[PDB]
């Protein structure tokens, strides 16, 4: 049979793990590829060197059903080589559910590759503390069993089923947080049931690709020249990170890019709460998913560096460019940066602020929140 790999996500964190498994594997030119990657193209002086790479648009994060016909162009027994988004593993995997079901003596899957699209994992899980998870993980399993079977999704828990794919094929999950299950005392029957199919997304890898994989990984994920040195500048550098909102508003939105304004304001300001100091440079990165709020930042701010907001914060630990300090609202890139890095963090009881608290990202403190600092100026 031959292996076809899979890459598809949604999000941003998967699709940076499953670039590096695809520049890892890129001496091979002609294993068959089906990317998935919503927020990254692959460019086209990398496409024209590889056979039989194939891409598929994602709608309702699952793809179209023009993946049944990349599919039908190989006619031999097929094993499917599959990276996925945790989150949003259970439709992701629905229509090569489905296609296998038309295909039963050719189509088959040979594993499961799952990593964290960020913060909103962890989120989810913190709403099921108080549940029996033993009793819940039986549950998935039988529930998942049902799916594979029957191509029906019924789950009592979705948190909890999309852990539990051991019990029907290979799997290995790459963790944002690898501590959040050690630590937290409700997931330990979750931790033990995990055995040995996770790991934490090792952020090293890169360090260990040959330097022109590494040129070609920052082609892929868009860290050009330019960002590159401003980046390695001998100054003390502060970054201020940018959020997004989903709500597909304006009044919101807007909201959102007025308090955000503020916010960068207290860090720089000598009257701010969050002052700084007068010896950083200051750079922005903005949310990829900012749109006008990461507008209105370059707009009204002052002596600010842009950092491109389309880069995935997580490719300057990487290439080892991280700024002294790092501050802004709550984002999953807080999961993975260097404690002593951390200047503030900020949110817009909560279980966003349990998780952080949890996993030690922030203290005992007191949260600060959006609508608790005053309009400066
Ligand atoms: N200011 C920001 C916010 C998020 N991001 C990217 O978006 C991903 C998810 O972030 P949020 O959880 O903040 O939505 C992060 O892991 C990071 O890769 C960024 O690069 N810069």
């Amino acid at each position: 049979s031959k292996t076809i790999t899979l890459y598809l996500d949604p999000a941003s964190l998967p699709a940076l793990n499953q670039l590096m498994d695809f520049t890892q594997n890129n001496e091979d030119k002609t294993h068959p590829r089906i990317f998935g990657l919503s927020r990254f193209k692959i460019p086209d002086n990398i496409i024209t060197q590889y056979q039989n790479i194939h891409f598929v648009e994602l709608k309702d994060n699952r793809p179209t059903e023009a993946l049944f016909t990349i599919l039908d162009q190989y006619p031999g027994n097929i094993e499917l080589n599959i990276h996925l988004n945790i989150a949003h593993s259970v439709q992701l995997i629905r229509p090569i559910l489905a296609y296998r079901f038309k295909h039963l003596d050719r189509v088959s899957i040979q594993q499961l590759n799952l990593y964290d699209d960020g913060s909103m994992e962890y989120v989810d899980l913190e709403k099921e503390e108080n549940k029996d998870i033993s009793a819940e993980i039986k549950q998935a399993e039988k529930q998942l069993s049902h799916y594979l079977l029957t191509g029906k999704i019924k789950f009592d828990n979705p948190t909890i089923a999309r852990y539990v794919w051991q019990s029907a094929f290979p799997v290995k999950y790459h963790f944002l947080s690898t501590d959040y299950f050690e630590k937290a005392e409700f997931l330990q029957p979750l931790k033990e049931y995990l055995a040995e199919n996770y790991q934490k997304m090792d952020w090293t890898a890169y360090q260990q690709l040959t330097p022109e994989q590494q040129a070609f990984y920052l082609t892929l994920v868009g860290f050009n020249d330019e960002v590159k040195q401003s980046l390695e500048v001998q100054q003390a550098k502060f970054i201020f990170t940018g959020t997004t909102t989903w709500e597909g508003n304006t009044e919101v939105r807007e909201y959102y890019a007025q308090q955000q304004l503020n916010l960068l304001n207290h860090f720089t300001q000598a009257e701010g709460d969050l002052f700084i100091g007068d010896h950083y440079k200051i750079y922005f990165k903005g949310h990829p998913r900012g749109g006008e709020i990461n507008d209105y930042i370059l707009n009204n701010a002052k002596n600010i560096t842009n950092i491109p907001a389309n880069i995935s914060f997580e490719v300057l630990m990487m290439t080892g460019l991280l700024p002294d300090k790092v501050g802004g609202v709550a984002s999953s890139l807080y999961f993975s940066l260097p404690k002593e890095k951390i200047s503030h963090i900020i949110f817009t009881n909560n279980p966003y602020v349990k998780v952080m608290r949890r996993l030690g990202i922030i203290d005992e403190s007191q949260v600060i929140f959006w609508d608790s600092l005053k309009e400066l100026g």
